[PDB]
């Protein structure tokens, strides 16, 4: 039953609110005709693809125009398990994709910190995850998508067919290419629903650092970690690492070797349901602190279920992202491998702001895909989350300038702030991409927030 609504929308940051047609329908044929409509127009405002709507900023909202909520299109038409191709609609989330393709042996190639996102806004922030290293980004593993363009046709893309610009251009596009309508991903196969992990923790950026380039990365298809980015020099950028692989089924203990593809229930008891006066004691901040923390985060071979290997922080419920009303900036870039000394600078330079983050993921990224406004090049992936407070806009500003004098860039997917001068200095294709854009949308029948903020538009 399709519905066309006035909504206010933000993004998952809860900022730049901008009020919009949203369009909500199970049916493909509708929003053909909606495109269509707009193109007749032709343009106006425009239209966006919204998906889960799990990115911070404002790339799935569109102000004074139209919104086509894409959840509601999230059939799984097939799975192949010999293939390893799954056909799916662009509003099928990840979660139900991860579950749906278990017991054929098959592994959602890419996963993000979060299940709830869309194969559309998958696509299009050519999302990554703790595999990125030796996996790319989700767009690596995209076989064919169908695409909904301004002139109200649906082209089939494949990424070495004929359409191959305007394919590599819908990835990480930010739906400005079009809609995706539906897509076949190839999945990774898979014999256990398990990971083999060893986990280490360091005691200072520089043994993090070190811990990142000894040749160690090679031999784990899956590596991430927390840092700290709040304690004064030695103790900054300390980490505790989680590395691992997929387990095989031989490699369980018996008693889950009668269920390897199972995924386990989340449990309804998390630590401040167990501990709601928190997890300070006495030693915690000495010396049998340290080396508690130290001996707990060290490991080899440990089996895990995606909740422990993947998922580490949903143990802390409610106390991660609380107590602020203001809200939280989430702010991630990426510096190239070769930076490392203007990383630790940037690094520093956020503990010495006085602006504090407790929730900080680390990552080294391997080669880049050939999409030219894809996020991720091979370096060093930090992600930081600080809580709203005078001063934090300008701070942050200064952070873009040292992130881009540094070879890096931000995440659309993250980003609500930066400035479209910042953004194509950091994007050098941009351009490049943009030509594409305005051969197939000459009329901006698809435009955001984003789009007119970062003149992508
Ligand atoms: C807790 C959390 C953890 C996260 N962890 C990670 C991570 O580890 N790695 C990572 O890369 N990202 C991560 N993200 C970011 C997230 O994966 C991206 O923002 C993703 O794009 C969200 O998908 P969505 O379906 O919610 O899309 P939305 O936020 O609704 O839309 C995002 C973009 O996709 C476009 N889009 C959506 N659907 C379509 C479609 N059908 N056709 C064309 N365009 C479309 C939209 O127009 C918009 O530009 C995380 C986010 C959260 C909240
Ligand atoms: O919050 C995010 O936006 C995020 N971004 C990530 C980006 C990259 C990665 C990486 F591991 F791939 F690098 C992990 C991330 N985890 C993330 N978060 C995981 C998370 C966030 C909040 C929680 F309460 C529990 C888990």
């Amino acid at each position: 039953g399709a519905t066309t609504t006035a909504t206010r929308l933000t993004g998952w940051g809860r900022t730049a609110p901008s009020v919009a047609n949203v369009l909500r329908t199970p049916d493909a044929e509708m929003i053909v005709k909606a495109v269509a409509r707009v193109a007749e127009s032709g343009g106006g405002r425009g239209a966006i693809a919204r998906g889960l709507g799990r990115s911070y900023g404002d790339n799935a909202q569109n102000g004074g125009g139209l919104v086509i909520d894409m959840t509601p299109l999230n059939t799984i038409h097939s799975i192949d398990a010999d293939t390893k191709l799954v056909d799916i609609d662009a509003g099928v989330n990840l979660d139900q994709l991860m579950k749906a393709a278990l017991p054929f042996g098959l592994w959602v190639p890419v996963l993000p910190g979060t299940r709830q996102v869309t194969v559309g806004g998958a696509i299009a922030c050519d999302i990554h995850g703790k595999n990125h290293h030796s996996a790319g980004s989700f767009g690596n593993h995209v076989r064919s998508m169908d695409l909904l363009t301004a002139d109200g046709e649906i082209r089939h893309l494949t990424p070495t067919g004929e359409d191959a610009e305007l394919f590599w251009a819908t990835v990480g596009g930010n739906g400005l290419t079009g809609i995706i309508m539906r897509a076949t991903i190839e999945m990774t196969p898979t014999s256990t629903a398990y990971f083999i992990a060893d986990g280490d923790v360091t005691a200072s950026l520089d043994e993090t650092i070190a811990l990142h380039s000894d040749g160690s990365e090679a031999r784990y298809t899956y590596s991430s970690a927390w840092f700290d980015a709040i304690s004064a020099p030695p103790k900054l950028g300390r980490a505790a690492v989680s590395r691992g692989r997929l387990a095989t089924v031989e490699q369980l203990p018996a008693k889950l070797r009668s269920e390897p593809l199972k995924f386990d229930a989340p449990q309804l008891l998390t630590l401040p349901d167990v501990f709601p006066n928190g997890l300070a004691n006495k030693y915690t901040f000495g010396p049998i602190g340290e080396l508690w923390y130290r001996k707990s985060g060290t490991y080899r071979g440990k089996v895990q279920n995606l909740t422990q290997f993947y998922h580490p922080l949903d143990m802390f419920g409610e106390w991660n992202r609380a107590y602020g009303p203001a809200g939280f900036l989430q702010y991630q870039f990426v510096i190239p491998t070769e930076a490392v000394d203007e990383f630790k600078k940037i690094i520093g330079v956020i503990q010495a702001s006085g602006h504090y983050s407790f929730l900080n993921v680390f990552k080294l990224f391997g080669p880049r895909n050939q999409a030219p406004l894809s996020f991720p090049i091979p370096g060093w992936n930090i992600c930081v989350d600080f809580p709203i407070k005078d001063g934090l806009g300008k701070f942050v500003s200064e952070l873009d300038r040292r992130v881009l004098e540094f070879g890096g860039r931000l995440y659309t997917a993250k980003d609500s702030r930066t400035t479209a001068e910042t953004f194509h200095a950091m994007y050098p294709r941009v351009d490049e991409w943009i030509s594409v854009r305005r051969k197939v949308d000459p009329l901006r029948v698809f435009a955001s927030d984003m789009a007119r903020r970062l003149e992508l538009l």
